[PDB]
């Protein structure tokens, strides 16, 4: 198991839900559609864990798989406009690499947003420090773990 895995896993355990399970996925694996597949979910399962930041601060959008964040919603949510964050401060806030970002485990914890879709589902299937590592929980898991506030995020 990765260092990433590793890292997330140790971070789920310290927050007290050591049962979930970081897992490692084939070299092969980069795409939303791709991880999902690999534990038999569907892609609107996935969890993307986006981190924009604003003159105020650095904020956490967990969207759908199968939806992309319409900036002017969260913007709105915010009450400040939203930029796009380099490489840099992904990893300097974060503490992973963008195109891995868990939603647990930073450097700098992020006030969160989740996208309504995901409750929508029994369980859903995040990031583990890399492209190819997920964990599953259930929406209310995941909000207790990110303190998320749910809302309405996607574009329509």
């Amino acid at each position: 198991l990765s260092p990433s895995a590793r890292r997330v896993q140790g971070a789920l355990e310290t927050r007290g839900f050591g049962h979930l399970k970081v897992v490692e996925l084939p070299a092969s694996t980069r795409t939303a559609k791709e991880a999902a597949q690999a534990v038999g979910a569907e892609v609107g399962q996935i969890v993307k864990s986006l981190a924009y930041g604003g003159s105020k601060g650095a904020y956490l959008f967990l969207v759908s798989g199968k939806n992309r964040l319409d900036l002017g919603k969260a913007a709105r949510l915010v009450g400040t406009d939203l930029l796009e964050l380099d490489k840099w401060a992904v990893a300097a806030l974060t503490g992973f690499a963008a195109g891995g970002v868990p939603p647990v485990g930073h450097n700098t914890p992020l006030p969160a947003y989740l996208d309504e879709d995901l409750l929508g589902y029994p369980e859903v299937w995040a990031a583990g420090g890399t492209p190819r590592a997920l964990f599953r929980a259930t929406p209310k898991e995941l909000l207790a773990l990110t303190g998320a506030q749910v809302a309405d995020l996607k574009e329509g």
